[PDB]
RNA sequence: GGGGAAUCCCUUCUGCAGCACCGUUUUAGAGCUAGAAAUAGCAAGUUAAAAUAAGGCUAGUCCGUUAUCAACUUGAAAAAGUG
DNA sequence: CAATACCTGGTGCTGGAGATGGGATTCA
DNA sequence: CCAGGTATTG
């Protein structure tokens, strides 16, 4: 008994079938458990797993640091209020008391209800003298006076609690403060550089107009239009453009080549600017530092709108600004109501459901919302002129806790802070004694290279401790060993080197690797010259003379260099052929000429002494970020450099791993030579051998000490080796449900091994992504098409407009604009057309006004166009708008185009699969399957594991009327896994030799004709570029064996896909995640609602509701009725929470008597997770949703020839195919139209059996009779959406035509308590069956 | 003969750590006047505290939403076994 | 009870490693 | 976007 399993897998299902030799499916009996009267029952081996989604790790750990850092937030006022104890009890002993109890009703607080002082006459007054914490803020940091303790400590507080971002190093404030001066000064550098051309700055208002509530490109208009003589574009320009924030070129100002684009927020400006400082010189970095300095400034001044010499806290006096502006503007607004709308009045001020001022200050408006709301108001009344504008720079009616406080650096509420501490420090000598450790309290961030400071107990805890002590921020230095930890934190996810695993690989920058990455590339150049027989391989003088003259005096070193600067100046050759690297080496010497730049000595560089040094010097550079850490760890190395080379070194960091160890490198040597790998590829004679010849060569000990080095360590589960695979948790769970349902198969067939087992794998929030790129090209670009064309990113969902902002407005083939109102009119083209590359993502898609305009539609676009738009290309490739592998593409004619050999590759390519992941799935089923081994010790395959793509068995479907509608039912997954094992071992068997390319385990027109026509023995005529005939029998050629016979195996595949008992199993899981919905709702009168804390009872404080319930479970017990507590008798279902859970878990008897139930049958509890599975009254089914609701449990099993008919009629997929065929599927579409009435009717007797939607299904009848007039297509396409009615699931709400059917919901679940209960393995071959009616 | 390696250019995704700003919720910020009352007219509004999975023991400036799960038998569990 | 309409926490930043698909040079 | 919880309305 031989046969063959088919797998499907997707991130919902995995489909399964099993074949035998003549492509049938078996059908086995099958023992039924449980408790009714049904023993057994008939199967077929073919069906189809479905579950939900696995889901990533991403928001588990959101919320896991957000919890830390909510917990963090608590400790530091609890530090601060430790500082404030003793004090405090001497002003107001329950001070700290009242604060903590705040958010209790009157009834349950235990001290005043008023907060600050205990009092209400202080606590009016409080708030009438300081109406906002800025004002007591503002007024603690200017005034002199002694103050009130409480109110020291509530500045600080609010400081403490709400600090700022982290984003700016160092101290601020460091006279970068005025933009007036900081622009004097740079006009002052520029005139000093250009003393012939100077620029008139006076009359000239810098500081309204670069801090104007405006646009980067806006401000820069307006303050070159106060120069004249000058343009935006010119130095002084691009410099103020560089402050702005913008992305100017410097290129033109100083007629480079290199174009020096610069923004100063970049990671690469630091070097960005050096490499421009290269070719300039260095005069103008002064005037380059003199636009940093600037920009602060402006950066400052959008935060800080108020002038900093009345006061010492101008963040605070900047809200206060707010404050009476919103005050005096709010008197305006309601006086102006008053006379012209007064009906309108009460709308505005009193309605907390609309978007006016009451919604905005009591209701949920935002204030975007309120803005457009009161827009339209403002402009109809007179006087508005003024609050109009402030409404439009988004200035009108501001609070103080906004959203866009996000700006605000750490240092500004630092600044306050401390200014405070150095007012009340002079009348509290605790504040003077604690002033830096309070300091410290809002400054101290625990380093992300540190991670949580646990104690043994945290599986995310990297970190290691110098003494075993409690962490606090001001022994944060000292207690934690930052060393350790940073090192912990890189070299836990760093690999090993492979070829020997217990060493660490190389810093990628190290010098060491770049000589190894050099010289391994250089090794394999070969020349040749005139009077030379053969090519010829660099010698070792010859390589050593190389690098000394070009790689150690140029960054990257190009063949015209090698020929003109080598081979002539030194070989004196006048031509010369290479071989061996194209255009410029690929490796090169970049940390040399690094640290020549900075050191500036290259006797010190090249001096084999310092090989260690500069080695540790780079690995710390590596190692580290943190330029304190670096400068402790350098400092050993202090005497032998000067403090300036000191201080560039320390600035200078690098990052990455390389892949190959030092030992590996340049460690261990070969026996006889004693010469490491980098000695060899300095110099192997004449062989010159590469890094894989030496690990691979006989007559080396590198091969053997690489095998000696192995080890294996502990092997990991199934589980864990899957978890450990590359790839989205989806498809791993994809994985592992395939591998179990292998297993169940197998046992099914009596232990005994398929013969194949034949898999296939599908292929596989992101318009934010798509909007941030487009800005981010834009901007690059220098580009106002989002200035003249406002987009949201919503609608980038359209693929014409995101080409159209992507080509940045332009034609991509044609130097033109687009219009955007004319997309419609436009074609979207395949770069490489996609006959060859299946790929119809933006990769390899391009908006042009016409696709003739590409050139011939058989290629890559033509040489002509290559020349047209190469430029504009390159524009859009550098500001990231396309990428690298479409702009290859584009450019590839000017390569020569398509050979014949990328277009073999390219069919090949669509029948070979080629991902990792696929290939990990093949090597577990096989390493699974064989485990012997022969005479030879080499593995027996018993098993072969054969992988197709999904184009393979779609084109089947479509060659031979095999179609799939996918919302017909779930039994396509099914079908497609049959249609694998098919197809899969039908093609090894009639062609053996192609076992290498499908099978796992160890003349370009010739495979481009060959893979093209690969599947043409399942047809009986093929017509090819004429018509050539095919025998009806199809057999192996060298065995003889038959392989397919037309005339018997497709009505065999037919009478498969036919069948209605398909084994379709919804897996039954545990709900886990959240409690519940997360909304802190209002207070209710209603058990729903839960509390957020032990006390807090919801009837009072509000809470959470809707749970989510982990599983049901059956209770049979008694429950007290009516005031006199008689027992009475009942079955029910109780959701147990996911709250709930641990604790029902721990003692389910005590749980469900403290619920009310008494004289729980213990042994009758049966637990009931999502999906339970229960069937009642003429086959309907029902699955639960939760203890609650139910979902529809019954597939509807719609025979082929209406499928088939479905999808021709609804043209389901592309029209493809002869003219003459396209004719007779339309004729047989209009010869079977009444189908139609028959797909309605089985719709309509399978919904009165087992739906029950009596309201659904006549609007359905309704809606069905009244387009009758329909076109038979859109009929058919409206049919397609019907079966939302009847799909497996949780209902869902449809539309036929224009008429919208909302879902019919199972809102109770009362009647599956009588009916039976189905539990089922994987596949749903083997069942136990319980009638619950039995029960109570 | 290699779906194996190094390098260059990138593309995409997965794991983790550190931080900010809002939002919500209860309370505090004396509403006034006319009415016996429902109510009417007016005044006012911007701020704060506290919580932000209930909580846990291992008590850390730690942990608490990913992954994994038919039933039955033997099991404390892990597990193995059952058609 | 069964049916209907409404609800549903969100945004921004910093740092690091790996594997990954695929074009290119050299090899096993 | 799904789809289960919830209060309103009968
Ligand atoms: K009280
Ligand atoms: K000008
Ligand atoms: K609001
Ligand atoms: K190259
Ligand atoms: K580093
Ligand atoms: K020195
Ligand atoms: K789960
Ligand atoms: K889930
Ligand atoms: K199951
Ligand atoms: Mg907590
Ligand atoms: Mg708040």
């Amino acid at each position: 008994k031989k046969y063959s399993i088919g797998l499907a897998i997707g991130t919902n299902s995995v489909g399964w079938a099993v074949i035998t030799d003549e492509y049938k499916v078996p059908s086995k009996k099958f023992k039924v458990l449980g408790n009714t009267d049904r023993h057994s029952i008939k199967k077929n081996l073919i069906g189809a797993l479905l579950f939900d989604s696995g889901e990533t790790a991403e928001a588990t750990r959101l919320k896991r640091t957000a919890r830390r850092r909510y917990t963090r937030r608590k400790n530091r006022i609890c530090y601060l209020q430790e500082i404030f104890s003793n004090e405090m009890a001497k002003v107001d002993d329950s001070f700290f008391h009242r604060l903590e109890e705040s958010f209790l009703v009157e009834e349950d607080k235990k001290h005043e209800r008023h907060p600050i002082f205990g009092n209400i006459v202080d606590e009016v007054a409080y708030h009438e003298k300081y109406p906002t914490i800025y004002h007591l803020r503002k007024k603690l940091v200017d005034s002199t006076d002694k103050a009130d303790l409480r109110l020291i400590y509530l500045a600080l507080a609010h400081m403490i609690k709400f600090r700022g971002h982290f984003l700016i190093e160092g101290d601020l404030n460091p006279d970068n403060s005025d933009v007036d001066k900081l622009f004097i000064q740079l006009v002052q550098t520029y005139n000093q550089l250009f003393e012939e051309n100077p620029i008139n700055a006076s009359g000239v208002d810098a500081k309204a107009i670069l801090s104007a509530r405006l646009s980067k490109s806006r401000r820069l208009e307006n303050l070159i239009a106060q120069l004249p003589g000058e343009k935006k574009n010119g130095l002084f320009g691009n410099l103020i453009a560089l402050s702005l924030g913008l992305t100017p070129n410097f290129k033109s100002n100083f007629d480079l080549a290199e174009d020096a684009k610069l923004q100063l927020s970049k990671d690469t400006y630091d070097d960005d600017l050096d490499n421009l400082l290269a070719q300039i010189g260095d005069q103008y970095a002064d005037l380059f530092l003199a636009a940093k300095n600037l920009s602060d400034a402006i950066l400052l001044s959008d935060i800080l709108r108020v002038n900093t010499e009345i006061t010492k806290a101008p963040l605070s006096a900047s809200m206060i600004k707010r404050y009476d502006e919103h005050h005096q503007d709010l008197t305006l607004l309601k006086a102006l109501v008053r006379q012209q709308l007064p009906e309108k009045y009460k709308e505005i001020f009193f309605d907390q459901s609309k978007n006016g001022y009451a919604g905005y200050i009591d209701g949920g408006a935002s204030q975007e919302e309120f803005y457009k709301f009161i827009k339209p108001i403002l402009e109809k009344m007179d006087g508005t002129e003024e609050l109009l504008v402030k409404l439009n720079r988004e200035d009108l009616l501001r609070k103080q806790r906004t959203f866009d406080n996000g700006s605000i650096p750490h240092q500004i509420h630092l600044g306050e802070l401390h200014a405070i501490l150095r007012r009340q420090e002079d009348f509290y000598p605790f504040l003077k004694d604690n002033r830096e450790k309070i300091e410290k309290i809002l400054t101290f961030r625990i380093p992300y290279y540190v991670g949580p400071l646990a104690r043994g107990n945290s599986r995310f805890a990297w970190m290691t401790r110098k003494s075993e002590e409690t962490i606090t921020p001001w022994n944060f230095e000292e207690v934690v060993d930052k060393g350790a930890s940073a090192q912990s934190f890189i070299e836990r996810m760093t690999n090993f080197d492979k070829n020997l695993p217990n060493e660490k690989v190389l810093p990628k920058h190290s010098l060491l690797y770049e000589y190894f990455t050099v010289y391994n590339e250089l090794t394999k150049v070969k020349y040749v010259t005139e009077g030379m027989r053969k090519p010829a391989f660099l010698s070792g003088e010859q390589k050593k003379a190389i690098v000394d003259l070009l790689f150690k005096t140029n960054r990257k070193v190009t063949v015209k260099q090698l020929k003109e600067d080598y081979f002539k100046k030194i070989e004196c050759f006048d031509s010369v052929e290479i071989s061996g690297v194209e255009d410029r080496f690929n490796a090169s010497l970049g940390t040399y000429h690094d640290l020549l730049k900075i050191i500036k000595d290259k006797d010190f560089l090249d001096n084999e002494e310092n090989e260690d040094i500069l080695e540790d010097i780079v690995l710390t550079l590596t190692l580290f970020e943190d330029r304190e850490m670096i400068e402790e760890r350098l400092k050993t190395y202090a005497h032998l450099f000067d403090d300036k080379v000191m201080k560039q070194l320390k600035r200078r960091r690098y990052t990455g791993w390389g892949r190959l160890s030092r030992k590996l490198i340049n460690g261990i040597r070969d026996k006889q030579s004693g010469k490491t790998i980098l000695d060899f590829l300095k110099s192997d004679g004449f062989a010159n051998r590469n890094f894989m010849q030496l690990i691979h060569d006989d007559s080396l000990t590198f091969k053997e000490d690489i095998q000696k080095a192995q080890v294996s360590g502990q092997g990991d589960s199934l589980h864990e080796h899957i978890a450990n695979l590359a790839g989205s948790p989806a498809i791993k769970k994809g994985i592992l449900q395939t591998v179990k349902v292998v297993d169940e198969l197998v046992k099914v067939m009596g232990r005994h091994k398929p013969e194949n087992i034949v898999i296939e794998m599908a292929r596989e929030k992101n318009s934010r992504e798509r909007m941030k790129r487009i800005e981010e090209g834009i901007k690059e670009l220098g580009s106002q098409i989002l200035k003249e064309h406002p987009v949201e990113n919503t609608q980038l969902q359209n693929e014409k407009l995101y080409l159209y902002y992507l080509q940045n407005g332009r034609d991509m083939y044609v130097d033109q604009e687009l219009d955007i109102n004319r997309l419609s009119d436009y074609d979207v083209d395949a770069i490489v057309p996609q006959s060859f590359l299946k790929d119809d993502s933006i990769d390899n898609k391009v908006l042009t006004r016409s696709d003739k305009n590409r050139g011939k539609s058989d290629n890559v676009p033509s040489e002509e166009v290559v020349k047209k738009m190469k430029n504009y290309w390159r524009q859009l490739l550098n500001a990231k708008l396309i990428t690298q592998r479409k702009f290859d593409n584009l450019t590839k004619a000017e390569r020569g185009g398509l050979s014949e050999l990328d277009k073999a590759g390219f069919i090949k390519r669509q029948l070979v699969e080629t991902r990792q992941i696929t290939k990990h799935v093949a090597q577990i089923l096989d390493s699974r399957m064989n485990t012997k081994y022969d005479e030879n010790d080499k593995l027996i395959r018993e098993v072969k594991v054969i992988t197709l793509k999904s184009k393979l068995v779609s084109d089947f479907r479509k060659d031979f009327q095999f179609y799939k509608v996918r919302e017909i039912n779930n039994y396509h997954h099914a079908h497609d896994a049959y249609l694998n094992a098919v197809v899969g071992t039908a093609l090894i068997k009639k062609y053996p030799k192609l076992e290498s390319e499908f099978v796992y385990g160890d003349k370009a027109t010739a495979k481009y004709f060959f893979y093209s026509n690969i599947m043409n023995f399942f047809k009986t005529e093929i017509t090819l570029a004429e018509i050539r005939k095919r025998p009806l029998i199809e057999t192996n050629g060298e065995t003889g064996e038959i392989v397919w016979d037309k005339g018997r195996d497709f009505a065999t595949v037919r009478k498969v896909l036919s069948m209605p008992q398909v084994n379709i199993v919804k897996k039954t899981e545990v709900q886990t995640g959240g409690f519940s919905k997360e909304s802190i709702l209002p207070k209710r009168n209603s058990d729903k609602l839960i509390a957020r804390k032990k006390d807090w009872d919801p009837k009072k404080y509000g809470g959470f509701d809707s749970p989510t319930v982990a599983y049901s479970v059956l209770v049979v017990a008694k429950v007290e009725k009516g005031k006199s507590k008689k027992l009475k008798s009942v079955k029910e279902l109780l959701g147990i929470t996911i709250m709930e859970r641990s604790s029902f878990e721990k003692n389910p008897i005590d749980f469900l008597e403290a619920k009310g139930y008494k004289e729980v049958k213990k042994d009758l509890i049966i637990k009931l997770p999502k999906y339970s599975l229960f069937e009642l009254e003429n086959g309907r089914k029902r699955m639960l949703a939760s203890a609650g609701e139910l979902q529809k449990g019954n597939e509807l099993a719609l025979p082929s020839k209406y499928v088939n008919f479905l999808y021709l009629a609804s043209h389901y997929e592309k029209l493809k195919g002869s003219p003459e065929d396209n004719e007779q599927k339309q004729l047989f579409v209009e010869q079977h139209k009444h189908y139609l009435d028959e797909i309605i009717e089985q719709i309509s007797e399978f919904s009165k059996r087992v739906i029950l939607a009596d309201a659904n299904l006549d609007k359905v009848l309704s809606a069905y009779n009244k387009h009758r007039d329909k076109p038979i297509r859109e009929q058919a396409e409206n049919i397609i959406h019907l079966f939302t009615l009847t799909n497996l699931g949780a209902p869902a709400a449809f539309k036929y035509f224009d008429t919208t059917i909302d879902r019919k919901r199972y809102t109770s679940t009362k009647e599956v308590l009588d009916a039976t209960l189905i539990h089922q393995s994987i596949t749903g071959l083997y069942e136990t069956r319980i009638d619950l009616s039995q029960l109570g």
